[PDB]
């Protein structure tokens, strides 16, 4: 637990729909520095299942192509926290969302930390306010790389 | 002129000596995203000539090696601004320095902008205060990539 910022009162049904990865940050440069860096994932769509799990549609540059990936994040007893299947089993946390304009989330390793966060917005627009929130959520965290994307890039697959 | 932050009262004789590129930022992701990205330059030493020009010793990852480069920055009528030889002739500006602990500077293209800034410190240490200054100098600028380095990396050639 490096991330001690979770959304109280979260209803994942309302995070449904389209999102744009406006900004990203990570604890290690190599997590985000290249198109094919392991945590450079661009969120396309959130699908909350009836059960309350969270499917995630994303783009990730893998073999020189911009590939479509589907990720299932399984709900926990904490409504703001979800779990993905991997060797280390990675944790997704929702820090803050207004549902209508922005959503802030981080992904973190159970063990070693290793951490990346994103500022998601609904439309291809530089939302100053939400970036402020993201920045303020960042100061508490040991980030060493930050990226942010313009409205042109936001409309391209893998933000090209 | 995107950068409208210059040091008043600057004496480049006192910027003499050792510096560490603690943090960097740029207007375009591709300027800083890889070891061999064009503006990923790590400052090693500043040498102000008697005339008042500014030689710069740096490291830059070029052909898989971490190479030593010497850059001469020629003084202008503005004491805070210097000029480097290139096709576009690049401008170096000193935004703020206490001489003893931190120095903030940017490099910018005369035409298109294209811009990178660094927070330099004297020792291999995460200076929170100077990073605050760097952050505050950044909010005015359209940066899309930011990096920062830990004390271990600061002691390695090309911050490895
Ligand atoms: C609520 C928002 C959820 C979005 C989370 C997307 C998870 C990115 C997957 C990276 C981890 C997988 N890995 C290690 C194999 C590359
Ligand atoms: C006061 C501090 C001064 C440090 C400035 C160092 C200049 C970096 C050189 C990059 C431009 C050269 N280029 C385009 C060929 C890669």
């Amino acid at each position: 637990l490096i991330v001690t910022q979770t959304m109280k009162g979260l209803d994942i049904q309302k995070v449904a729909g389209t999102w744009y990865s406006l900004a990203m940050a990570a604890s290690d440069i190599s997590l985000l520095d290249a198109q094919s860096a392991p945590l450079r994932v661009y969120v396309e769509e959130l699908k909350p299942t009836p059960e309350g799990d969270l499917e995630i549609l994303l783009q990730k540059w893998e073999n020189g192509e911009c590939a479509q990936k589907k990720i299932i994040a399984e709900k926990t007893k904490i409504p703001a926290v979800f779990k993905i299947d991997a060797l280390n089993e990675n944790k997704v946390l929702v820090l803050d969302t207004d549902y209508k304009k922005y959503l802030l989330f981080c992904m973190e390793n159970s063990a070693e930390q290793s951490l990346a966060c994103q500022c998601l917005v609904r439309t291809p627009e530089v939302d100053d306010e939400a970036l402020e929130k993201f920045d303020k959520a960042l100061k508490a965290l040991p980030m060493h790389i930050r990226l942010s994307f313009n409205p042109t890039q936001l409309e391209e697959q893998c933000h090209i």
